[PDB]
């Protein structure tokens, strides 16, 4: 099996999750249903992926064929700041769970801080690709989303790509019912987070860390951009336990409790990724590997960047 991270409400959350954004209609079902087998028990999903239905599917599927049970299951989704007006939560939320065909959701997370114009449209953009603003905040969704855990449909909320300021400005409202239970961030060894994740430690938050393989497939990679899979110094330590880079990338977050979701659609490489819990890394190489820190992001989404709580601004 596979090892858990304990959160504030004492919940255990599965530390190896399985990613999904890009994950292609025709594959996520598979992909699913190959890491249920495998032993995955974490599913990442999302709103903005328009693919929960096919995730709800695969879901469905392997409880139905008592491959898993529900309680074991541990599902995660997000609200996209384009419904941070208080009805237009609900509406959302309520999509997600149909198309996951689920009664409730382990957690539910803000997407991202800076609210977009409210609606349907999910990028509204001017004509240069620049995000379009909406009035509705963080707090206002996070007012709403609280909800949602009162009636049971959401066991823990979290939010995703805050830094700490933001965490503050959440911890600090006063008249909070629910306290975030994590922070899905980037995180790998070139954006190590150092400060961030001991900020959110100190306040009972755990951290997620997504991309943990440098997104190698993101549609705006340049050849000049650092890739982590082919390192040479991150192949050696892979090398030095028999490893592939993928586990030792995957291994390096889970040494410093930290949950992470890397995403496949290919079924080896999903039982791969899992094969993480039958090797350590050393004292000297965890140290040798955060010293890789080069504060590089596969995703900056700087077209929101002029939005007030555009996140990546602050030092962390
Ligand atoms: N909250 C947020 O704003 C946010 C942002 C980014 C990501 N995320 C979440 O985090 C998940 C993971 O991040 P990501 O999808 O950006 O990138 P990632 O997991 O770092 O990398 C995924 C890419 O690596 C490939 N891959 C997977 N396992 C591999 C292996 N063992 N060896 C070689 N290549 C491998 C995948 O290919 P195949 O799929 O073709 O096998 C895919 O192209 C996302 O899917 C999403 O759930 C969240
Ligand atoms: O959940 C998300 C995700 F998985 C992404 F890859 C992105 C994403 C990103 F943050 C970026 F910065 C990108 O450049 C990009 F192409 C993305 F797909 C994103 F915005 C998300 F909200």
């Amino acid at each position: 099996m596979a090892t858990f991270v304990e959160l504030s409400t004492k919940a255990k959350m599965p530390i190896v999750g399985l990613g999904t954004w890009k994950s292609p209609l025709g594959k996520v079902k598979e992909a699913v249903k190959v890491a249920i087998d495998a032993g995955y028990r974490h599913i990442d999903c999302a709103y903005v992926y328009q693919n929960e239905h096919e995730v709800g599917e695969a879901i469905q599927e392997k409880i139905q064929e008592k491959a898993v049970k529900r309680e074991d299951l541990f599902i995660v989704s997000k609200l996209w700041p384009t419904f941070f007006e208080r009805p237009l939560v609900r509406k959302a939320f309520e999509k997600t769970l149909k198309d996951l065909k689920l009664s409730y959701l382990d957690v539910y997370l803000i997407h991202w801080p800076q609210g977009f114009k409210s609606g349907d449209d999910l990028f509204p953009r001017d004509d240069k690709g620049n995000a379009i603003g909406g009035k509705a905040t963080f707090l206002d969704a996070w007012e709403a989303m609280e909800e949602l855990v009162d009636e049971g449909l959401v066991k823990a909320l979290g939010v995703s790509n805050f830094s700490h300021f933001q965490i503050e400005k959440l911890l600090n409202k006063p008249g909070l019912k629910y306290k975030p239970v994590t922070n899905q961030v980037e995180c790998h060894p070139y954006l190590t987070q150092e400060k961030l994740i001991q900020y959110c430690h100190s306040k009972g938050i755990t951290v997620t860390a997504y991309s943990p393989l440098g997104s190698p497939d993101r549609p705006w990679a340049k050849p000049e951009d650092p890739s982590l899979l082919e390192d040479p110094k991150i192949k050696e330590i892979a090398a030095k336990h028999k490893k592939t880079a993928a586990q030792v990338l995957i291994r390096f977050h889970i040494q410093r409790n930290v949950i992470v979701i890397p995403k496949s659609v290919t079924p080896a490489r999903i039982v791969e990724n899992i094969q993480v819990f039958d090797f350590k890394l050393s004292d000297e190489e965890m140290a040798t590997i955060l010293s890789f820190n080069r504060n590089w992001r596969a995703c900056n989404l700087l077209q929101s960047s002029h939005l007030e709580d555009y996140p990546f601004n602050a030092e962390y």
